[PDB]
């Protein structure tokens, strides 16, 4: 297997940018000042005309300064290990915002790209496996996306975690949330609200107030943020149950 | 009503995004490129009074834009836009019009023909409560017909059973006018899902009122028919947004 770059990278980027600019999230997120051409130039210069592993956490800095929107107070959501559940519950911006609803998360979501030295300065044929590149190159785009997103969060933030993974603690200093988001929360954040997912029909592994969740509680306390934690709150349980209505946890009476 | 800015840039942007990245495993790519689809779409209403359109204006657009639809997956709805879309879940459970290339590119857009250059008005539109019916329903009517005509196997129809003023099924809805009569023999069954909104009085029921009207219409069309009121998967989805509603009670 070989990793396949996105085709027509620039067309896809400028199409999604233009689509978002004029039509998406209009009453939920603000427009940025840069036009789509200027955004493309700052994104392209981060990686182009260089070897595909020759990136670092500064490479997209200009792109993110251009692309970063102010985010709605109390609405920012973070997640680890529970992508679909967290996005279903955030509900496309209606209840919470995720990185994928913001301009840069939306334009680059699912895309694959890499630089090369030879013209045209990016590789249309193949990209290396991220594991062959140093971590600061591998994490250069989504690590900067994550720090910049977390740095803009104000008021209460909400963090959804996996509480049924016997091998991956619900909270980990090594996840993108623990590397790039929690430590870049500013003093404009007042509270971290944790939602522990207990996946239906599976063994419960982590619980509020114990283990990594307790380590997280104390970390948050020390940043002078308030903290709360809930396991399968009803609003979330109902979503899980809609997809698996026979599960025991969804029984009626 | 205010038209969408940069109509062509928006249309061509969503077209490109769709083509390269959207529904790649669920729906096929159409043959025409984005610039040919734009020509078709534009000529449908360009350089014509914003109200001189008929059920045939967008015929060639829809013909270039039509995709074959996954069998058993098509979803229709009347009066429950949000619930129907949330249940279909962006192509993961069912397909709606808005997941297809044409529904996706034009969803929520507003656009107006005008006679004078440049063929379309970028500042104002006819509040289409003004227009003749056939010019009003002209885009989404052809969309609905072309979509419904691409449907295969079982189809699903979600309705509101809690509206005292609007029947669950109406022959004058887009479903009644344009979808149900455009179902070909490749369709074999119509499955109705009656929504009973939380906290509201039950108005409509399977096997009565406008739903019995419908069942006899479906059975006469040589399709199978079934019907269910708040099946659990739909119920639980409604409960997520209103979890204290009496209907949403769970085991002690
Ligand atoms: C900022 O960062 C965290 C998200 O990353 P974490 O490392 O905290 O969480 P984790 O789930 O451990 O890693 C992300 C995984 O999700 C998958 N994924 C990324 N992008 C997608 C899309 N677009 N669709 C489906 N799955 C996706 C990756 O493959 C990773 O394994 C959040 O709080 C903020 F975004
Ligand atoms: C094709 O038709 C139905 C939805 O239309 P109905 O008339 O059956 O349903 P109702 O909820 O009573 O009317 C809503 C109207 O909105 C217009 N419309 C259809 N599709 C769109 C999109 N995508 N965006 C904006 N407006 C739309 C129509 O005038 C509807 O009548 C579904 O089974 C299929 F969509």
């Amino acid at each position: 297997a070989a990793i396949v770059p996105t085709r027509e990278l620039e067309n896809v980027f400028l199409g999604r940018c233009k689509d978002y600019e004029i039509t998406r999230y209009l009453d939920i997120l603000p427009r940025v000042r840069s036009d789509c051409s200027a955004l493309w130039k700052d994104f392209f210069k981060a990686f182009s005309f260089k070897n595909p592993c020759d990136l670092d956490l500064g490479s997209y800095k200009d792109f993110f300064t251009s692309a970063q929107q102010q985010l709605p107070k109390n609405k920012v959501m973070f997640w680890s290990g529970v992508y679909d559940e967290a996005h279903d519950y955030a509900n496309t911006g209606r209840k919470y915002i995720t990185l994928e609803d913001t301009l840069p998360g939306y334009m680059l979501n699912s895309l694959v790209w890499c630089g090369q030295r030879a013209n045209p300065g990016f590789n249309e044929k193949v990209c290396p496996d991220f594991k062959t590149c140093p971590v600061q190159a591998r994490e250069s785009f989504w690590g900067m996306a994550s720090s910049s997103y977390a740095h803009s969060a104000e008021g209460e933030v909400t963090y959804m975690v996996d509480g049924s993974n016997p091998k991956v603690p619900a909270y980990r200093p090594d996840s993108f949330f623990g590397k790039y988001e929690l430590p870049n929360l500013t003093n404009k954040v007042t509270r971290v609200k944790v939602i522990v997912l207990h996946r239906l029909g599976e063994k419960i592994i982590e619980k509020c107030g114990a283990g990594s969740l307790l380590d997280l509680e104390k970390l948050v306390k020390a940043k002078h943020f308030a903290f709360d934690c809930v396991e399968n709150p009803r609003a979330v349980l109902f979503l899980l149950c809609s997809d698996n209505p026979n599960a025991r946890e969804c029984r009626l009476a």
